[PDB]
């Protein structure tokens, strides 16, 4: 199905049953030793030089066997690549095995926090204790060298280390047992610290996960105080306009993302940007897999990315590897980049020297190979996408909006806002799909007629759609559960019978429940929905006026503006409960596949949505403006 973009290409680099590793003998002699499986890939750039590591399982791929940690390196981008088995195993039985490396660089060095068992067969969170277990770290140095033209490097190992020592007894009570590194790439903060994120198994089995840290460049070692909820698991992390942003792996539910602005002592969930919006299967009941997580700057814009296979198929099949864009307010797929069904794995992405690469897993009959990929059509794709999201902030930015009474300049009052700025519905449009401007997800229209910036209704369920909760299965709006602000140009064009509707959040679940919108009726007057609360027509309008409608959202209280001002009954309470609510979409106009035969003749342009409740000097900026935000 959808798959590695043309002009995209990759080699399997750790060949299955055919790639032979430097296998040393407790004699010191070493011996090509073919490798049945190879997994768990990482690759990173190390002073120019590629490195990829990866579990080399020697005779199975199952978890609790004989494996030892391999690496390819290259000093030509892929060209060629010499082989080590960067750290060996403990020998003391058939299953011993060094796993799941973790990795970070700084400067020509490679700190590799790798889990070490001697002869355990069952999974590391069931152990009775500890005591088949060490926590190793072990620092590779790389060196290269050019003579006559011809550049080379060479990668020195060190002994491996064991952090055991300094693993507590004890976090808050909860009493510990084993950890390991959270798998994959991790970092170096703006202020030196080595930071890994970890995943740590309690006693009685319960896993969790916390940040590791040095300040020493690996000396001394330091666990934060916070940590995830139980139930999280191979964390990756990254640092993101001064905070640590980390995202977990949750086997049998949607993938918890948190954020810390102190070096982990202290944990929020990113219930405003990205906590839950990622998930490990369609129906998300399903165990989960590995992901990479990676900031980079791309076309001078600081973005993330992060992989993950849909796994349709379910369970550890993990087919259809895909990769995501955000700049933590949009979040774009950039698209499948496995081949066709195959099943994947676990991933890593790298970009260097303005070239983006994968090393991922493939997965044939449970033996395992991984492929290098060349990801040239998906850059292509992620820059034009980057452009489009400058050229519209710059451009909104840009406008000169009408001067205030208290203003101060070209004579301009506030800036448009763009921060937080997620979607946005304009001039472009067809029949059936009104596209975001900023490329991320599109509403779905039926009934709809073409005008200036949006969309004239007409006819049964004449409207559109903006999925939330019916994304599917990744929910890229699920933010909006937590806050929200929702903005439209409309004008009512002909009376409704009795009451209609214009525009708001629908909730999942039987009934016709609203989390918060606006109607209109037949008395011309305006019929504000506040969560389950009887609605109370309020105000006047006339037809074909322009009216400006601001729908806000935020610590569970919903506001409903018309050119710029509350309608009677904002401001209060509009979902009671703990729980989040499940917003199943945002309409516009009257949609609707079902139910009554709602048709709303209204006309709606430049409808835009934000991550967050926006002020009342930004909400009178765009009152303001509207004549001027439009893409036409
Ligand atoms: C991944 C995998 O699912 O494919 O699973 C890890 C854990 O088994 C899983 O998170 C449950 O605890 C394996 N690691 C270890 C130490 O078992 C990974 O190697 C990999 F197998």
């Amino acid at each position: 199905m959808a798959s590695l973009a043309p002009g995209s290409s990759r080699v399997e680099l750790f060949k299955r049953k055919n790639s032979t590793v430097p296998f040393e003998e407790s004699n010191g002699t070493i011996r090509e030793r073919v490798v049945h499986s190879f997994r768990i890939p990482t690759i990173v750039n190390v002073d120019g030089v590629m490195v990829a590591i990866a579990d080399a399982r020697y005779e199975t791929s199952f978890d609790n066997s004989f494996i030892e940690t391999a690496v390819k390196y290259s000093v030509d981008d892929g060209a060629t690549w010499n082989t080590q088995i960067a750290i060996k195993n403990s020998r003391a039985s058939s299953v011993s095995r060094v796993m799941d490396a973790t990795v970070i660089v700084k400067g020509n060095k490679l700190y590799i926090l790798v889990g070490s068992f001697n002869k355990t067969r069952n999974s590391w969170t069931q152990h009775r204790d500890g005591s088949d277990w060490e926590p190793l770290l072990v620092v590779g140095e790389v060196t290269k060298s050019a003579a006559n033209g011809k550049t080379t490097a060479t990668i020195s190992w060190g002994k491996p280390v064991s952090l055991k020592p300094l693993f507590p007894a004890e976090f808050d009570g909860i009493l510990t047992k084993e950890f390991i590194g959270g798998v994959g790439a991790a970092i170096v903060a703006s202020n030196g610290n080595l930071v890994y994120p970890v995943q740590i198994a309690d006693m009685g089995g319960r896993v969790f996960t916390k940040i590791m840290y040095s300040e020493d460049d690996g000396n001394t070692w330091k666990f934060a105080e916070g940590r995830s909820k139980f139930g999280c698991s191979e964390p990756a992390v990254l640092e993101w306009e001064g905070k640590l942003i980390i995202n977990n792996r949750v086997d049998g539910n949607r993938r918890l993302v948190y954020e810390s602005s102190d070096m982990g002592k202290t944990w929020v969930e990113a219930l405003g940007t990205l906590s839950h919006v990622w998930t490990n299967s369609p129906t998300s009941n399903q165990q989960d897999c590995q992901s990479s997580f990676v900031a980079v700057t791309i076309e001078g814009k600081r973005v993330m990315l992060f992989t993950h296979p849909l796994n349709l198929k379910g369970r550890w099949m993990r087919d259809r590897l895909h990769l995501w864009m955000t700049d933590n307010q949009r979040i774009f797929d950039v698209g499948q980049i496995s081949i066709g069904d195959e099943n994947s794995g676990y991933s890593s992405v790298l970009y260097k020297d303005d070239k983006l690469y994968s090393l991922h897993e493939i997965n044939t009959n449970d033996v395992y190979s991984l492929v290098f990929v060349r990801l040239i059509g998906e850059l292509q794709l992620m820059k034009s996408v980057v452009r489009t999201w400058k050229e519209e902030d710059n451009h909104l930015a840009s406008i000169c909006t009408p001067v205030v009474p208290a203003t101060p300049k070209g004579g301009c009052g506030a800036a448009v806002p763009t921060a937080g700025l997620v979607g946005f519905l304009s001039h472009s449009a067809n029949g059936s799909v009104w596209e975001d401007v900023y490329r991320c997800v599109d509403a779905n229209v039926a009934n709809a007629e073409r005008v200036p910036n949006g969309l004239k209704f007409n006819g049964v369920g004449g409207g559109a759609v903006w999925p939330v909760a019916r994304q599917g299965q990744t929910r890229r709006y699920q933010f909006a559960n937590y806050r929200f602000t929702l903005v439209a140009t409309v004008t009512i064009d002909e009376l409704p019978k009795g009451t209609s509707p214009l525009l708001g959040a629908g909730l999942e679940g039987p009934g016709d429940a609203k989390l918060l919108g606006l109607s209109y009726d037949k008395n011309r007057q305006w019929r504000p929905l506040y969560g389950a609360a009887p609605a109370s027509p309020t105000g006047s309008w006339e037809l074909h006026k322009k009216y400006h409608v601001v729908l806000t959202m935020a610590d569970r209280q919903g506001s409903v503006y018309v050119d710029g001002q509350p309608l009677a009954g904002s401001g209060n309470t509009v979902v009671r409960g703990a729980t989040l609510p499940d917003i199943s979409h945002f309409y516009i106009g009257g949609p609707r596949s079902k139910g009554a035969p709602t048709d709303s003749r209204v006309t709606v342009t430049n409808v835009v949505l934000y991550n967050r409740r926006l002020n009342s000097s930004e909400i009178r900026t765009l009152f303001l403006s509207q004549d001027m935000i439009g893409t036409d």
